[PDB]
């Protein structure tokens, strides 16, 4: 007869200890990122390369520290120039764990973004869309390879990309996501309310194709320069505005076409919805026409 139906610090620890490496190897410099527990640096390895560092402060529990190894791990094991796997961990007895990624110069997309628009206010006809689909496409072509592997990643947003000097964009795991970008996490547990799909927020399913409605919101993102979705929506009532058949208004200057492919992953129906591999082709198709049609 069956039964109707936790992970500890040290089993979290024991999940990365394959990659464990000293901390003297670790030398910090700048911070980058801060929240109220978790903390992102610049630093460098010895064999040196450069890193991305995630680590926690001294204010944090055991509880976030156990996640934020656990969420590190999303991505272990798959090999793809879009996508920022972590390579290692220092998980020593009594001290603070850090996470050690390969580092993207530029920092967070959405962080990113919005430097350009502030640029923008003074320049208006300054902003590349080509440049802008070009990194859409990064992120369709990274999430086509994690999809045909069965990997859902959840948190699909712009929060949870980084991109380097020559443009190119690779999508992160979400640890510390939630400390770094409190904003965009609801209680409505702590979800991603304004990026999610409607069955998402009502029935807890997760999916390819809910990954793909996040693209679209990433997408809508992109365009408009890393404006938050949805400001004048309460998230309590982000399910019944989505139900009454509303969506977020086109960004100002996108062309109604490639409105029309953020608006194609909005679908309730979550099987009328593409594919990122047809994403994929699409934005690449984009990519050349809006070069040549300004």
């Amino acid at each position: 007869y069956p039964t109707l139906r936790s992970v500890t610090l040290l089993e979290a620890k024991g999940k990365v200890k394959d990659i464990a490496i000293s901390r003297e190897r670790i030398t910090l410099k700048d911070v980058l990122q801060e929240g109220t527990f978790g903390r992102i640096f610049h630093g460098i390895l010895i064999d040196e390369k450069q890193a991305f560092v995630k680590t926690v402060k001294d204010q944090a529990s055991e509880i976030q520290v156990t996640m934020m190894l656990t969420e590190s791990c999303k991505l272990r094991g798959l090999h793809h120039r879009n996508l920022l796997p972590i390579t290692h961990v220092c998980i020593e007895e009594g001290e603070k764990p850090m996470v050690i990624l390969p580092y993207m110069n530029w920092g967070n997309l959405k962080l990113f973004l919005r430097q350009c628009k502030l640029v923008e206010a003074n320049n208006p006809q300054a902003i590349s869309q080509q440049d802008l689909v070009h990194m859409a496409i990064q992120i369709a072509c990274g999430m086509s390879y994690l999809a045909r592997r069965e990997v859902i990643h959840k948190d699909l947003a712009a929060r949870n990309c980084v991109i380097d000097d020559t443009l190119q964009v690779k999508i992160t795991d979400n640890a510390l996501s939630r400390d770094l970008f409190p904003m965009d996490y609801h209680c409505l547990e702590n979800r991603p309310v304004r990026w999610m799909a409607l069955e998402s927020l009502v029935n807890n399913e997760f999916s390819s194709a809910s990954d793909v409605w996040a693209f679209g919101v990433t997408l809508w993102e992109l365009m408009t320069l890393g404006q938050t979705p949805y400001v004048d929506i309460d998230p309590f009532e982000m399910a019944a505005y989505l139900k009454d058949g509303y969506r977020i208004a086109q960004p100002i200057n996108c062309p109604d076409e490639l409105f029309a492919v953020m608006a194609c992953c909005w679908a309730l129906d979550p099987e009328e919805r593409p594919k990122f591999q047809q994403l994929v082709q699409c934005l690449t198709e984009f990519h050349a026409a809006l070069g040549a049609y300004v």
